[PDB]
């Protein structure tokens, strides 16, 4: 499942070879110079010897012949690794990272990409110095067809365009933009607020520390803010350069972290466009460059694209943005929208709905929770196939409701972290449900049983109990849900506490809890225990239903007001 | 009733004095030239004319002696009216400005007092000016004993004192500091909120535009400073001078505000001291001078001495001392504390704690309200004379409380102007009740009675309604009080909501209101009414009670428990 395991060979191998060469130039050029000491005493004037000296040349010559061989041997092995490195492993990286910041699993650690970009880079610039000394051992000593000569340059030229793309693709957002203020919502931010990003460096060569400077800059090659209509021009606040260093870092890494970076718009002084605010997307590009004696590499990154908007209102819709953004594309084209949005299939939107919650709580999406999503959004048929335009998901207004798909599941999550998350957490809210399946599910089940869901049609985002009672004719029971819940009534009594004290009552008649167990048979006080709050006279806090019209309660003058309403609208 | 009726006499008394001076100056210069006219032509050389030029010189002599009587006797008037001007009229605006600044009767205008400065200002310096040209015909025309020599110099001297005292005393602070974003609460500020002061000169003179500079400094000349033990030093952050002009004010006065000056604390670098924080007093004064042709004039004001908090939890314990101060002292004394703080008298305490309802409220305690907090501080005697201490004001805890007496009034007046605004305002509360008056209320009034009080334990401060049932024999009733609310349950439901839908309930029994008729028998809905709020079950969200052992309710069942209760623990 790994192929880690064949690429650290690969370039365990590279650092083996490198090594080799050194221990080989050693003895070519300790035998150089034995030659020349002895070409020279002999010339200082039965013993021949010069049987010696014609053979200690063919020696060099082919010593020389060797390193040249195992040098380009090896320039072949690093161009496999790099473009295995560069164009598989840290694509992939890329791709996870995108994964992992809207809601996928977490990303593994650079660390085992640093480690492979770095000894690979330090073998290049050994290499390099190689290279170097055998230029010094050619023009003390040449000759016809010198093996050194004759690949001098395109070794030279081999090395340097692979150490310069090599750390050229080097230059990775470690950290997206994602303003520490709204910490689980990266890649939109807000004019004013600070936003922090921070760039590594993967290759860690300590000859480089503080000595690379990087640059930030806003929207940098823009054919779309004047191809496309009414875009937006903004400019970023802050010092836009910092210093690449490796003990800020707590790994040791070489990187750049701007802090303390916000954003402004333009003072141009209003068109429409085509594309909405948060549809449109905006990238944070960065330079550097490696100045180093003769040699000269420029650097260029760029994060995933942003979006931008003006207030908190905005957070929720620019987050699909994002989201469809980086489910469906993998590379930073800011048209993606345009008017060309692809849709999404059910397979991915599936799971990356569920996302959102175990990112959010500490519990995602089911199969049954996804299949009334699904049917919400696709219909009858449960594909995983199934497309999912952008337009239905947060632009057009779902089925026959006045709110978009989208906006209503972020309040639902709202009201989940801000009063429902341990109940959630815990699975105890049976939240998404159709109301045809609610019923199906009750109707062979105990008459004090109920369970809570989520309402399809509050836009602000509340949840309800649904109880079954008995009525007349044993099948084709009573099914009934009170008014949802938002969050302006769970501020005031929590869910648990409004289960235990809601009151079904009557005029002169007995209140009574139609809720008695919850849906698998549980009884209320044994379900939602822990979740209770638990001179004068002592009062509380509680929702109730008055039906305004054991011994006879409230619930069997209930019960009575719903058959009178079933005989009644009956057929003849 | 108006001195101001004399005060106007004499003031145009005085403008009329200066008119005729002019007057009869111009005829002194006209009658001095045709001196000099006719007694140097007649030494150009039966006709004597000398009989004439000694008649001639009579008059002049005559006339300087009048024009020096006369402006003798209008500095005699002119010290009559400054002396009441700057030592009554202006004295009793400055002791009803610190009335108004802590609740009492809003201040008058300036206006009068500024007309009345200016014009005797502007008739000091015509007299100025006539006193020069005096001086202009004295050295064209002077003899022995030249009246106008011989009070040329006190004369001077004697306007100047006055004009220079006169403008001096003008230099008041029209609106004193204030942090605009507290506005009920002046002189009261927190280190680094910006507050307004606004300086005036009463004398508006249109030669003044623009000419004068005031300077802000905070505690200028402290001997508490370094006398009084750990005293806190602090400075001023803002503009710390402004200049006085007439058309930033829309009234036109020559005034100068300072808005935008804010204060931050020194950075000495703990102590301990006698005086708490609240208690002790600053004072912020200005310095302005007058430099014009040959004349200074130093001018100096001091605000009312100011509070400086931390932050906002010390805004109504640095209330009750502001409080303390314009209630007794009147000049600024920053150790009116010490620890010698005078006793209040209930006979200022009890409207002064009225205005501080009817400055937030539209309605002011009564006398059956200010009879319950007398007795709460002093006892049974309600007598004006009765000397309240300040530490039983904000120091020490009521009576047998673990809360002082005006932390518990200010979270009242907070209630009621955030939840009880219009039923306190339209006197629907009777709030200030001992319990003991409360019961003898209702006692022989209808079982549906109740009455909403104010808790006296409530440190929070809260609300709670008190009624009465019959209780088997017919005297000696029932009494009862619920749990009073604090602001978490009205910003949950308001309380004419909790009013209405109140039900008393109990395991297996009717439901009822207790709550039938507000104290004066007036049915619940009808009194309540307009407070009120007004394809799922529709849920409401109520307060109740469950008393936990027409036809039988479940107060019926509280009847029965509480006689069982008075039943037992009976003697025998």
């Amino acid at each position: 499942l790994d192929k880690q395991k064949e690429l650290d060979s690969k370039v365990r191998n590279v650092k083996d070879k490198v090594m080799c060469i050194e221990h080989e130039i050693k003895s070519l050029e300790d035998l150089q110079d034995e030659y020349d000491f002895k070409c020279k005493t002999l010339q200082n004037r039965q013993k021949q010897e010069q049987l010696l000296l014609k053979k200690m040349y063919l020696m060099l010559d082919n010593k020389r012949k060797e390193v040249v061989h195992k040098i380009i041997e090896l320039l072949n092995v690093t161009e496999l690794t790099q473009n295995a490195l560069i164009n598989d492993e840290l694509v992939e990286w890329k791709r996870r990272q995108q994964s992992a910041c809207i809601g996928g699993p977490p990303n593994a650690c650079l660390d085992q990409l640093q480690n492979w970009f770095t000894i690979v880079a330090e073998s290049l610039q050994q290499v390099r110095q190689q290279l170097k000394k055998l230029e010094e051992l050619e023009q003390k000593y040449t000759y016809e067809h010198d093996p050194i000569t004759k690949n001098k340059q395109v070794l030279w030229d081999r090395t340097f365009s692979l150490f310069q793309q090599l750390i050229q693709s080097s230059f990775v957002v470690e950290r997206q933009p994602c303003m520490p203020t709204h910490p689980q919502r990266p890649l939109v931010l807000k004019t004013g607020v600070q936003f922090t990003v921070k760039l590594r460096l993967l290759v860690k060569l300590q000859e480089l520390n503080y000595n690379l400077k990087v640059k930030v800059l806003f929207d940098k090659d823009v054919n779309e803010r004047n191809t496309v209509k009414g875009f937006r021009k903004f400019n970023i606040l802050g010092t836009h350069t910092k210093v690449m260093n490796m003990e800020e870092s707590t790994n040791g890494s070489l990187a750049a972290e701007f802090r303390h970076l916000q954003l402004k718009e333009q003072k141009n002084a209003t068109n429409e466009g085509p594309l909405i605010v948060t549809e449109e997307l905006h990238s944070l590009s960065f330079e550097t460059q490696l100045c180093q004696p003769g040699l000269v590499i420029d650097l260029e990154t760029t994060s995933l694209p942003v979006v931008v908007i003006s207030n908190v209102s905005q957070l929720p819709s620019g987050w699909a943005s994002i989201l469809w953004y980086n489910m469906l594309v993998a590379e930073p084209r800011n048209l993606s929208f345009f008017l060309t949005p692809p849709c999404a299939r059910w397979a991915q939107l599936s799971e990356v709905l569920s996302w959102q919650f175990s990112s959010v709580t500490k519990r995602g999406l089911n199969v049954d929770q996804l299949n009334m999503l699904g049917e919400k959004l696709l219909g009858p048929n449960a594909s995983p196939d199934g497309l999912i335009p952008w337009t239905r998901f947060c632009k057009e207004n779902i089925n026959d409701k006045n709110f978009p798909f989208w906006l209503w599941i972020e309040s639902i999550l709202e009201l989940i972290k801000k009063h429902l998350l341990p109940l959630w957490n815990d699975g105890c809210i049976m939240g998404f449900i159709s109301k045809e399946r609610e019923r199906a599910l009750l109707k062979d089940q105990q008459p004090g049983t109920f369970l809570l869901r989520f309402s399809e049609s509050s836009r602000e985002g509340a949840i309800t109990f649904t109880w079954v009672e008995r009525s007349q004719n044993g099948g084709e029971p009573d099914f009934h849900a009170v008014e949802p819940y938002t969050k302006k009534e769970l501020s005031a009594v929590t869910f648990p506490d409004i289960i235990r004290n809601y009151k079904v009552m009557a005029a002169e008649n007995i209140p009574e809890n139609p809720l008695k167990y919850l849906y698998p048979n549980i009884d209320k006080d044994h379900a939602f225990g822990k979740y209770y709050s638990r001179g004068y006279i002592k009062t509380e806090l509680i929702s109730v239903s008055e039906v305004h019209s054991q011994v006879r309660t409230a619930l069997d003058v209930l019960r009575e007001l719903t058959q009178q309403a079933k005989q009644l609208r009956l057929t003849a």
